[PDB]
Order: structure tokens, then sequence, then C-alpha cells
């Protein structure tokens, strides 16, 4: 129950913490909540403990704490327990896990009391908030616009509710555009016209790069808590589909790619992969696009399946339910696009899947504590041959696994290398083909200096002769020059030609942030972007990375 | 619609009352819990989401009140909810605890995992100390086992001489027996869920394996794919909303997977999808399962469950029975509520129609396949609402026009039709009335002289088989049912179902002339349903 480096990024469900819920009866031996008492703590759940314990209680990374567990544990016990607080959710935005004595109580009660099950979201509420702006029809048939789209950076402003566009070359911010709350990710179409945002909340933006000014041509919404969405990019599909995943209700779906109607949802409720146990709140993680077949790929973190989605035909529809390890969260295509690779974050474990063949090939613990890739960071390690790479929230490790079983076979899926960074509490690791670099962040650290810098190892002079590889450290939030607070560096990403690689340095919703972008070839610092409207610079996108998967 | 008296046996603890709401004593809500499970949940659900009755959800009841819900259940409606105080059913004090439990919040009905599974699973004879060829002197593919409904046993009856080989004793009240591909292994599920397992090469057949794969079943198929046989079996639950693939040798429970999901058409999560009819595709090493409430068929491939290839097929919601055609390609089944056909393509792994028959409640069974003398090749099912017999076309490369159509509707003996039989080497279509009012109806038996179709507008004759006054049966109400036929084709039979203090019969049918053969009678028969001839059903001749 105390704050470590690796469970802070547990899901925080505040947007579903905002509905009301009616107050349940107590059976004999349990004292009943009022009505606002009730709301009170089911608020507190919501927000700082249903990540790790579920809305409905049946336990994630937490262990379960439905009522028959809990009545028999009593309130004395609970009560006793929770006064010592809860692990704090994520910096500038994110709890610190503090309850007082009319808090702790209020926990103790509710969780004696029989939950209910928080609304569900299905086609009716979907359609209705389906809103088209442009039709098809009335939107170009050619860029309108003289911007460079695939030099193009689309930028989170978490908490203000939009989006930069800006300029890869010029660093000119060419529009902000208002979008669901916090959006999570950019996602492109594979032609790099489309721009998909999803919000926290289950809003999902479509923009029109095309457009002589840019803007939302639709937008749906599609649960009330999610983090995920992507684009077809199987050869022949572009533009033709988007799919978003949601961490409540549990499910997945499909939209049409130029309209975002809601053509098909899955519930992923279902059966954990190796107890073979009912779960009732299996959320869904990353979701990428097969290069391989026309398929989506969606990882259920709970029960621990990776699911293939034919979306060729959605009436007849075809999906691999494949049985991987529990905790799926992040992952990438390797360099061919062939594998996918992600991190069962809490089992400490890599899961390989051939989506080519459409099965399982591997898992391999990385030797660290919580892997927390993104999409990691694929590059030609001079020895070792082609590898991708993650780092840690747990520990400062960087680990190496090979992905190459035709020209390795030796090192294929196996851990080859593993050395420190800055320090633990690492998000991102990044790098290009055109690049020499590997950057890790260390956006979660707990000291100051070590959270605004970044991490550069020279992969020429990567050896893997089992020592140590020396890193350069970049001060970039000191290069940012920001006096106020102790902003974090977050999530390196590179421009189109792969010669400068931008950095968030994130700081509050009323405190000065900026990005921070070097050139890559020298270390240097290239450029600070600074502007009133960057307000909590998050996620960066780069339209031509994006579209491409090139990681 | 089902009677989940299995699931009512459990003591739950009473619940809290909400604010404006009476609490009601544990004794009193257990006795509400098992009457609500045993009597209520088919058409309301286990969940109380509605299936073919309205939900009976918390936020729904309270708006209606109390002496609404009092009324409602004292007197009932004309709209298919029994009268249950006016009747006598139900006393005075229970619609009154049944009222209140509606007002309250039911706690989740137990799971059914894995480790409740392995639990309840018993190999009695490890598939190496078993026989490695027929130790019995017995005609196994002329054998037939027939379910003794209320004596929780069933009965392998000799198909030529008609002696009862041996009764067994299995789960309660059987619902269908099914063979492995090789028609070694017997194996029955029973409503509660519960999995026999039966080697017909044993000197004294007997249960080798044993399994419970949910608290309310009725489904179980093999696997019929050239060279799968023997590998996998394959149940489906009522509760949990699940079906369990299990190993064919020794019931390992392999594989669990949900039937949770989203309806077809409407797209809008459903919590109590329950598993119906589950059939073995000829073409693909595949069961096919149907998922009644949110109307998909499921297409699951066994060649590997870690990695799962699943096909979901947007189909007709109330999926039931059904059956393949004759070439066992085609999968087709009643979406009953809905009055229509669905029809699958399994080697392609797609929707391929769906057809209203023109009928009433369609209620196929297996259904019967024959070649009509002028349509071609056909499908037959008769319907629960009406008196009505419905014809599809099962030929689309060689009668396309009439392929998924319905080629002819015509009346047998009454409405209450469940079973409709024919065989290759027979010329007859034989279909039953069992749920007729009418006790000379539901005694009876209509039989059509496939030869003599025309397909010409009007309706073919039949000639009515009196099933229960050829066994002698009068008292009670004897309801005659499923017409099963032997190997060879030659004799048909039919189960005279009356009460379990009451007596019943088999009756034996000569195919040829259509006269009385012969009458089972036994004093351990009671009750019986089902009958399956282990030819025919292993290899889906029907
Ligand atoms: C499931 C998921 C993905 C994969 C998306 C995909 O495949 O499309 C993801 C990716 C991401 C990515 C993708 C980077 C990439 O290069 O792919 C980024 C930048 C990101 C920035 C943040 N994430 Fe994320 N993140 C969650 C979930 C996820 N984050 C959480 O449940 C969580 C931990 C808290 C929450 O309630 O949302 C969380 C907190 C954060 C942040 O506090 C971050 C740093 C900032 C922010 O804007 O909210 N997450
Ligand atoms: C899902 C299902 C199937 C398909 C099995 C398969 O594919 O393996 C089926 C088949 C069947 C079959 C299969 C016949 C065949 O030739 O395939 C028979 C004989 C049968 C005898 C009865 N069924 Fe059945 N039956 C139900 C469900 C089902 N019955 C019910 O939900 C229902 C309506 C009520 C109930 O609570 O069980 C019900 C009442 C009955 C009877 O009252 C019957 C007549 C007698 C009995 O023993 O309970 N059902
Ligand atoms: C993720 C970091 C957590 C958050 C946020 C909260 N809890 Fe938790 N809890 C977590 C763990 C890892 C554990 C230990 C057991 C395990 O799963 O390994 C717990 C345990 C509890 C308990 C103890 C119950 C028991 O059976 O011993 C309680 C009562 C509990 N947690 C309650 C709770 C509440 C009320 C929270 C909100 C403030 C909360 N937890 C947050 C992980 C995490
Ligand atoms: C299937 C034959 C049923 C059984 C067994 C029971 N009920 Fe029923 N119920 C059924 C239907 C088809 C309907 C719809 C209303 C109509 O006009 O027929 C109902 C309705 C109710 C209601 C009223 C709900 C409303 O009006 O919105 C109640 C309170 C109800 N049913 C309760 C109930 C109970 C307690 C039962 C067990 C004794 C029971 N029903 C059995 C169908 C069927």
């Amino acid at each position: 129950h105390k704050t470590r480096t690796d469970n802070r990024y547990e899901p925080s469900l505040d947007n579903l913490a905002q509905q009301d819920v009616a107050a349940p009866g107590a059976p004999e031996g349990v004292s009943a909540l009022s009505d606002a008492q009730y709301n009170e703590a089911n608020k507190i759940y919501f927000e700082r403990c249903a990540g790790c314990h579920g809305v409905l209680r049946k336990g994630a990374t937490g262990k379960a704490l439905t009522p028959d567990l809990t009545r028999d544990l009593g309130f004395d016990y609970l009560q006793s327990f929770i006064t010592y607080g809860s692990p704090a959710g994520m910096p500038n935005w994110g709890t610190s896990g503090e309850l007082s004595a009319e808090q702790v109580d209020l926990m103790a009660n509710y969780l004696l009391l029989d939950p209910a099950a928080p609304p569900e979201f299905g086609m009716k509420e979907m359609r209705e908030s389906w809103k088209v702006h442009v039709a098809p029809e009335d939107r170009p048939t050619q860029q309108e616009n003289d911007w460079d789209l695939e030099n193009l950076f689309s930028v989170t402003l978490r908490d203000a509710g939009q989006i930069a566009l800006i300029d890869g070359a010029t660093y000119e911010i060419k529009s902000v555009l208002d979008t669901g709350y916090a959006v999570h990710i950019s996602r492109l179409s594979a032609s790099g016209r489309y721009l998909f945002v999803i919000g926290r909340d289950g809003k999902v933006n479509m923009i029109d790069l095309w457009m002589k000014e840019p803007t939302t041509v639709a937008e749906i919404k599609i649960g009330s808590e999610a983090r995920s969405i992507e684009t077809s990019k199987m050869e022949g599909w572009e533009d033709k589909y988007a799919i978003a995943g949601a961490y409540w209700p549990p499910q997945y779906v499909i939209m049409d790619g130029e309209t975002l109607e809601p053509k098909k949802i899955q519930s992923t409720r279902g059966m954990t992969y190796d107890e073979q146990e009912y779960h009732p709140e299996p959320r869904v993680a990353a979701i990428l696009a097969s290069h391989y077949r026309p398929e989506f790929i969606v990882n259920v973190k709970e029960t621990g399946k990776i699911l293939l989605v034919d979306y060729t035909d959605l009436d007849n529809l075809k999906t691999t339910e494949i049985s991987a390890e529990r905790f799926l969260h992040d992952g990438g295509l390797d360099g061919s696009h062939r594998y996918f690779i992600t991190a069962a974050n809490a089992r400490n474990k890599l899961v390989v899947i051939d989506t080519k063949e459409g099965k399982l090939v591997a898992i391999e613990d990385t030797g660290g504590q919580t892997p927390h890739p993104g999409r990691g960071a694929n590059f030609v390690h001079p020895t070792f041959g082609p590898v991708w790479a993650t780092s840690h929230m747990g520990d400062d490790s960087v680990a190496l696994i090979g992905t190459d079983p035709e020209g390795h076979p030796d090192n294929a899926w196996k851990i080859l290398d593993s050395f420190p960074a800055l320090g633990g509490g690492s998000l991102f690791i990044k790098t290009h083909p055109n690049s020499q670099y590997l950057y890790v962040d260390a956006t979660l650290n707990p000291e100051a200096e070590i959270s605004g810098s970044v991490a550069v190892f020279d992969i020429k002079a990567m050896t893997g002769d089992g020592s140590d590889p020396e890193f350069k450290t970049l001060p970039i939030a000191e290069w940012a020059g920001i006096t106020e607070g102790q902003p974090r560096v977050v999530q390196g990403e590179f421009n189109k030609d792969g010669t400068e690689v931008w950095f968030s340095v994130w700081n509050g919703k009323d405190q000065e942030s900026a990005l921070v972008v070097v050139d890559d070839k020298t270390l240097e610092l290239k450029h600070v972007i600074k502007d009133e409207r960057l307000v909590t610079p998050t996620g960066k996108f780069n339209v031509y990375n994006t579209m491409t998967d090139t990681y």
C-alpha cells in the first residue's frame, strides 16, 4: 500500500468517478452508508483505488475486495490497513493516496457493502454521441493547406483538453484544437491524412489534416474510461477502420475510418488464460495494427489474452485469442513489423507474438522490475543484430531482446543484455533508424534532477560484452529554463527525418512547461518551444513516424 | 422455457434492503430464492435481466412497486406469465415473498471455472486400463441410449431384441446422449451440468469418467472432423454462460470460454447468453456453438486451444436447436422466438441465409433431411406454436433457385410439436405433437409419405399413428415424443412419456408397414424421453 516507482502507472478512473451511484442496503452485521457517504466513498474508490482492485472489486494488480472477503476480514482490520494511505498516482495530476480519519472509515464501510456494476456503454449510447461535423463528401480531395503534414507533431495539451499541431522544422504552432479531456495518445491513419485522438473519458476526435484549417470532422464516445486507439495498417486497408479500447466498460470498438460510425463492439469479459477463471473487468490496454494481415492487435490486461481481430468481415468475425501472460499493457512491433513484443508489466515479462502466423512465440522475463516500453526501441546492435529495447518503471534497467529468428536464431527472443540508465521511473525509450543514439527518460523518478534529464547511449559503441554501456546525461529540463516546480521530462519522439528528437517538459497546469528539441547528431540543444497555449504538454506524435510505426 | 432447478438448491444469505424497501429474513429470502430459480429464472433470467420474460432488476421493480408485483404474480397475465397465486402453485405467503424478493438486490450467482471443474473431475477407469477391443457381444451400432429423465438414469436398449441391456445412473434428467466419432464412447449431460462418459467396449459398460461443467446445462457434442475422432468433447451451459472443451478420453477440462458479450443487432452487452445447441463440423476441425440471447453462432477451432481461432457469426437472437443438411456442410438452426431459420456454411465459416418459416416457433430438434421428389434436397422442421411443417431447400449448387428458401409449408397433427424425423432408408416423415393440449393428439404421431409429395402447393395427407393407445397407456398424461430410428432405418421408436409414478413405455414402429412392432415396458422405465441410436448419432444421420 505504499507509493513505489512502478505502481503509480495504474489506471485512475476519475471520469467514471464523476458518476452518481445509489447507496445499497446493508446485510446483518454491516451498517449502511448514507447516499452522500456512499457516493463520497465511491468517488474516492474510483479515483484512487479501482486501478488496482477494479471498479467491481474483483482484483487486478491488487487482490479482490468483494464483500464476502471483506466482511470476513472485518471493519477494524480494514480500518487499520486503509489508515496507512494508498500508493500515490501520477505526478502533476494524480493523487498522493492520503486519506483522513473521516475518509478512512468511509472506505472500510464501503468495502463491506455490495458494489453495483457501473453502467454499460453500447451501440445506442455510442450512436447518440456520434457526430459527423464534415461528411466525407464535403471534405477536400487533396491537401488544401501548405503544411508539411508528414513532419507535423501532434502534441497533447493534457489538462487543457486540447492538442497542438506543431511544424517539425520551424517549430511553429500551426493550430491548437479542442478535443477530449487529457488526450492519451494521437494516432494517424495509414495515409497520414486523418488524425485520431482519444481522451481518457472515452471521447474520440477525428481530424482532417487536408483541410485549409484542420479541425474535428467527426467525434464519438466509446466508453467511460479509455486509453487506446489505432488505425488499420494492412496494405490495401489504408484509412478503412479505426479501433478504440476502453478500461470501462471492458470492450473494444471498430469504427469506420472515414466517419467514426461504430461498426462492431466486442466485450473483453472472459476467462483468465492460466487459472481459467471468469474475470468481469478485463481492461483493454495497448492496441496495435498488423502489417502482415488485416488485423488489429488488442491487449486484454487482466485475462492475459492478446486478440488478433480480423477486420475483413465484421459480421462473420474471425479472431485469434492468444493465451499470453496476465497484466499486458504496452508494446510495439519489431523492426520488420512482423512480431509484436509486449510487456506483461506486473509479471516482469515480455510476450512475443508472431503476427504472420497468429501465435505466441515466446515469453521471457526481462530481469527488471515492471517493463514499460511504450512502443519500444528497435535498433541494430553491433554484436547482437536486430534488437528491441525496453526500460523499466521499477528500476534503472534497460533490457534488449533479439528480434531476428532468421538471421540471428541463437539470439532470437532471448534477453541479450540488461544495463542501467539514469534511474527508476522510466517510461519511454526511443531511437530511429537514422540515429546512432538510444534515449531513455526517467519521468517518475523521485529525484528532480533525474526526472528532468534523459540518458543517451551510443549504439555504435555497444559491444554486448557484459559491461555497462556508458551514457551521456542531457539536462533537458535545465535546457528549457523553468524556474517553478520540478517538471518531469517525458517521451522522446523523432521528426520524420530522424535528425531531431523532442521531449516534453511537463509541469503543472498553472505552471511553466516546454518542449525541448535535441539535435540528434550532436546531442546539443536545438530549440526550446514555449507558448502560453502549451499547457501540460505530454505525448507527442510525429505524423510520419506514427503512421508508419517507425520506432 | 428452461427450469433452473439445480441452481435453486443453493442457500444464499439474505441481502440488505435499501431505503424504502422492507428486508426479508435469511429463511424467507432463501425460500424465495429457491422458488425464483426453480420456477422463474427460465423466462426472467438468473440475473433477472430478462430473456423471454421482462427484466426484474431492482431499478425496474422498485418503480413498479410491491402492489404491482404482488398483483402480477398472483393473477398473472395472458402474455405468457403464469397465475402463480390463483392457480394455487404458490401460496399467498409465497407470492408476497417473491414480490419482496424482486425489490431486493440479488447477489451474483456462483461462477464455475477450472478449479471447480477439476474438483468435480473423476476418472474411474484411466484410458490405459480400458479395453483395447469390444469386450461384450452387443451390437453397439444398433444400441439405443434412452433417458429415464426423473430417475437420473439412462437405459441401454438393444435395437433388435428390445432388451434393456443395462440401466446406468448418471446426472439428473440427462438431456441428451451423444456418441464419439468412433462409436465407442457415450457422453451424457445432466440438466445439473454433470457429464458422464461411458465406455461401450467394457464387458459391463459403465461410467469411466465424470465432470461437472456448470450449474445448468443442456448440450454436449463430440469432435466429428475426420482425423479428430475421440479427441474432444464440448459441453454448453445455461449458467454460467460458457462452453467447455474437454479431453475426449478423460474429460479433462482444457478450455473454458465465456459467452457473455454483445447482442448481434443492437450491440448491447448481455450478461447471460445461454449456450443452446452444440454441433460438430464435418468440414473443419470445429465445434458449432449456438449462443441464444446474443444471436451468435460460434465456430470454434479445436486444433489449437492456446492460440484459439473462433468465428463469431452474427445470426439472429433466440437461437436454439438445429442440424446439418444431408451433405453435412450447412448448419440450419431455429432462432425460435423470431420464427427464423439461420443457415451457416460450415466450410466457408459464414452466414448464408436467414429465412422466416411462416410458422410460429420452429422447433426442429436436429431436423429431417430428405430428397423431396420435385424440390430436391430439403430439410424440415415442425413447430411448437402451430401445426405447420416447413421445408427449406438445401442444395445451392444443384437446385439453386430452391436453396435456402421455404419451399412448402403444411399442417400435421396440431400445435405443440417438438420433433420431426426421417431416415435415408425410409420414405416416411414422422412428426410428433408432444405439447398439444388434446390427449388424442399428444399421444399420436403424423406420418407423411415423402414419395407421394408433389410439391404442387396442396397439403400432403398424413396417416395418424396412435402411439400411446398402442402402448396400452391412458393413465396420467402420456405424451408421445421424439422419433428415433434404428441403424438400418427399418424401425422407428417413440417415447410414451408419463409421470414418474405412472406407467410409461417405448413404442417401436415398423417403418415399412407403419404398424406396431413392439412395446417396451419395464418398472425401471421411468419418464423415458430422449432416445439416441448409436450409429445415427455418431454419424449425424437424420
Ligand atoms: C493503455 C495505455 C497506453 C497505450 C496506448 C495505445 O496503445 O494506443 C498508454 C500510452 C501512453 C503514451 C504513448 C507513447 C507512445 O510513444 O506510444 C503516452 C505518451 C502516455 C502518456 C501518459 N500516460 Fe499512458 N497511461 C495509462 C494507459 C496507457 N498509456 C494509464 O492507465 C495511466 C497509467 C493512467 C491513466 O489513468 O490514464 C497512464 C498514465 C499516463 C500519463 O500520466 C501520461 C504520462 C500522460 C498523460 O498525458 O496522461 N501513455
Ligand atoms: C439446448 C437444448 C437442446 C439441444 C441439445 C444439443 O444440441 O446437444 C435440446 C434438445 C433436446 C433433445 C434432442 C433430440 C434430438 O434428436 O437431438 C431432446 C430429446 C430433448 C428433450 C426435452 N427437452 Fe430439450 N429442452 C431445453 C433445451 C434443449 N433441448 C430446454 O431449455 C427446455 C426447453 C427446458 C428445460 O428446462 O430443459 C427443454 C425441454 C425438454 C423436454 O421437456 C424434453 C422433451 C425432455 C426432457 O428430457 O427434459 N431436448
Ligand atoms: C495499487 C498500487 C493499489 C492501490 C491504488 C490501492 N491498493 Fe489496496 N492493495 C494493493 C495490493 C498490492 C494489496 C496487497 C495484496 C495483493 O494483491 O498482493 C492491497 C491490499 C488491500 C487491502 C487488504 C485486504 C487483504 O485481503 O489483506 C485492502 C483493504 C485494500 N487494499 C484497500 C484499498 C483501498 C480502500 C484503496 C484506495 C485508497 C486501495 N486499496 C488502493 C494495491 C493497491
Ligand atoms: C415463463 C413462462 C414465465 C415464468 C415461469 C414466470 N414469468 Fe413472470 N413474466 C413472464 C412474462 C412473459 C412476463 C411479461 C409480462 C406479460 O404481460 O406477460 C412476465 C412478467 C412478470 C412480472 C411483471 C413485470 C412487468 O410488468 O414489467 C413480474 C413481477 C413477474 N413476471 C414475476 C414472476 C415471478 C415472481 C415468477 C416465479 C413465480 C415468474 N414471473 C414466473 C414470464 C414468466
